[PDB]
């Protein structure tokens, strides 16, 4: 096949340059053994040869001296076991060094590190410490450093890494510090850019409704020294917010579009509004974060750009495109649209100096909306002390102005949202000169019998109607923390539908599917019951082997007690042995051979056997421990806000609510258990230890059933 081609045409085919290609003809001997490398490698690979395993051939026919041993080589350059320039070199020493004609293929696989695997975390943490350990020279030197150092030692810690892919992490981590320079299926396939059809960075200008302004060329141009070329998105939420499980589908699209496409993803709280803190919600978003296994590259407020919005609300002015107005609230046209500039310009700083009440005095951005609505508000004015500006500003900005121009700001490559306003988005940014963001909006996400407002919300607390607000009959992320789902189970649920066009309300049943699929492989096995009777055998002989779970048995064992006076629930022999019943999990059948009664049925006795009626729980020489039992809250599952028209959200709380199953028996493998640690309880369920519980009292929260109806 290409064994047929001149030489010249054979040599850029493998992936060189015409130039280079040139040169190595005029090589009878090089050429010569490239020609026979390449023939061998073609008939073991194949789908014709790719350019990449190429350039090791060519590597590999300019060096290997030896010569006895290419044949050999190339079957390893062929299935892509060597296809790194380290490795080439290693074997190239290998084979150097080992002259004896029979080599070990074991030795010589681990020598060039075969099957060995480099990661991008492992390269990020390599050039990391080397930059850390150069920092302060790095910083003033500014890209007048030798960045060769850096790869130096980088290549210095990984032996068998890409090259390349040292160099790119370099650059970037470089550029990160120095600023510019001024001379179902699965998650991360389903987010890929390329299976979303967004934007690759920089080409802002292919998406619907971009304008292209006669600045967008340059301010692209512009972005992309500040921004390598890098995927940039933002996950904005307010610092005493309350997610839900809404929030996973926003932390998941954010975060995880930056993952799956090389990028970072900042953390921005939105804090335009100045409130006192409660830093019970404030740590609760900061660790939800954490918990579904995202970390964001940098963690920022709005506040922070302040100034800035500011300096820009005056160009605004300047540009005649926005204005004072004294309208209050509650759409009436504004007698002030159309007062001079310096007129505004004046009113605007006394705004700022404080000179106007709350409300008495508003600045508006003069536009008329695509939806019919006019002049919105950007500033208002606001006497409350501010939690990190303290009392600095009096004015604030409105949460539309201000993160569209904190995107912009932020250099957001995909601006990502939930249905809308785009048009005014855009406005906005052109407006100003200033680089325009690509925004897109995917579909909202609410689930049935869930009500999620932090006032709604706050509401129950405050009635009793809920513990705390990680209640886990509440749909809030921190409750289903507590309630017991594993973060994956989240992650694999937006996994499962996650698309931009859905606005997708969901019911509940169908998540806690995902939550099944999840324990049943990570939860391990104990046994225990709530209403627990006692029971003695006949006359045993005076520890038993119970397995870390079921379906494979490769990872454990536990002992668990095995002497008399074992207990088990009651829905047993219950004296009127009727129809639909049976006899243990482990042991014998044990003969019921003695009955007792008592005012009740006091208690049991028994007999041993061994070598078939059926199998059920026990638990010999148990511990004592509460168990929490939890029903769907609302009566409707379905929203109770009034599509129902129930009349009342709060006449909807279904007194069901809450079970206690106080201290009952529980197993002795669940012991050195710490709070969010998840339990298969032998043929009831699924239970978390909840967090209040502790080697002296223990507490279990009941997660969920085993199937449905």
């Amino acid at each position: 096949h290409m064994a047929a081609l001149d030489s010249l045409s054979l040599f850029t085919s493998l992936g060189l340059s015409e130039q280079k290609a040139r040169e190595t003809l005029k090589n009878s001997a090089l050429s010569a053994q490239l020609r026979e490398a390449a023939t061998q490698a073609q008939q073991t690979l194949v789908s014709t040869i790719d350019k990449a395993t190429g350039i090791l051939l060519y590597g590999l026919a300019s060096r290997l001296r030896d010569t006895r041993r290419l044949s050999f080589l190339v079957s390893y350059i062929a299935s892509k076991k060597i296809h790194t320039e380290p490795q080439l070199s290693a074997a190239l020493e290998y084979v150097r060094s080992h002259p004896l004609d029979p080599i070990d293929t074991v030795d010589f696989e681990r020598e060039c590190g075969v099957g060995v695997i480099v990661t991008p975390e492992q390269i990020e943490e390599a050039v990391e410490a080397a930059i850390n350990r150069h920092r302060p020279q790095l910083l003033v030197e500014r890209y007048h450093f030798n960045m060769g150092l850096l790869m130096g030692e980088a290549r210095a810690v990984l032996k068998w890494a890409d090259g390349k892919m040292i160099k790119n992490e370099v650059d970037m981590q470089v550029l990160h510090l120095l600023g510019p320079k001024l001379e179902t299926l699965s998650l991360m396939e389903q987010l890929r850019g390329e299976a979303l059809k967004f934007h690759k960075p920089g080409e802002n200008y292919k998406t619907p409704g971009y304008v292209v302004t006669p600045h967008t060329m340059n301010l692209l141009k512009q972005h992309l020294e500040i921004t390598g070329g890098q995927v940039r998105t933002r996950f904005p939420p307010e610092p005493n917010g309350i997610l839900h499980i809404g929030h996973a589908k926003a932390i998941n699209f954010n975060f995880g579009y930056a993952k799956a496409n090389n990028g970072i993803c900042f953390l921005r709280f939105d804090d335009t509004n100045p409130e006192k803190e409660e830093a019970k919600f404030f740590t609760a978003i900061c660790d939800m974060v954490a918990w579904l296994g995202y970390t964001p590259y940098k963690v920022t407020y709005a506040s922070d750009y302040f100034d800035q919005l500011y300096a820009w609300a005056v160009e605004l002015i300047r540009r005649g495109l926005a204005y004072v107005c004294h309208q209050r609230g509650e759409t009436l046209p504004s007698p002030w649209r159309d007062r001079p500039m310096e007129e505004s310009l004046l009113l605007f700083e006394a705004m700022r100096k404080g000179k106007f009440s709350e409300g008495e005095a508003t600045l508006r951005m003069k536009l008329v909306m695509e939806d019919g609505k006019m002049d919105p508000v950007a500033y208002r004015v606001k006497y409350t002390p501010h939690h990190r500006t303290g009392d600095k500003w009096c004015i604030y900005p409105t949460y539309d102005y201000t993160h569209c121009l904190c995107d912009s700001i932020e250099h957001i490559t995909h601006s990502l949202c939930t249905k809308a306003r785009r048009s005014s988005y855009f406005w906005l940014c052109n407006a100003l000169d200033v680089y325009c963001p690509v925004q897109w909006e995917y579909g909202r996400l609410n689930l049935h019998y869930a009500v999620v407002s932090k006032r709604k919300i706050l509401q129950l607390v405050a009635t009793g109607a809920v513990r705390d607000w990680d209640d886990p009959r509440l749909f809030t992320l921190t409750a289903l923390r507590r309630r017991g789902f594993p973060p994956e189970a989240i992650n694999n649920f937006c996994a499962r539908v996650g698309v931009t066009v859905a606005q997708t309300t969901m019911e509940p049943h169908l998540l806690e599917a995902c939550v099944r699929d999840v324990l049943n492989d990570t939860a391990p096995r104990a046994m225990a019951v709530l209403e627990s009777l006692r029971v003695i055998i006949t006359n045993f002989p005076a520890d038993i082997q119970v397995p870390n779970f079921p379906a494979d048995e490769t990872k454990g064992f536990h002992q668990v007690p095995f002497a008399p006076i074992v207990f088990i629930e009651r829905t047993d022999f219950k004296e009127e042995p009727e129809p639909g019943f049976k006899r243990r999990h482990t042991g014998y059948v044990i003969e019921l051979q003695h009955v007792v009664k008592g005012p009740c049925v006091e208690s049991l006795e028994v007999t041993c056997r061994r070598a078939p009626k059926a199998f059920i729980h026990w638990v010999s020489q148990p511990l004592m421990c509460e168990v929490r039992l939890y029903e769907r809250l609302f009566q409707h599952k379905n929203p109770e806000d009034p599509t129902e028209v129930p009349g009342g959200f709060l006449s909807d709380l279904n007194l069901a609510s809450l079970h206690v199953v106080d201290a009952a028996l529980v197993d002795c493998s669940v012991a050195l258990a710490k709070p969010f640690d998840k339990f298969q309880f032998e043929r009831l369920g699924y239970f978390s230890v909840d967090p209040d519980s502790h080697q002296g009292k223990l507490v279990f929260n009941r997660t969920v059933t085993l199937k449905e109806d």
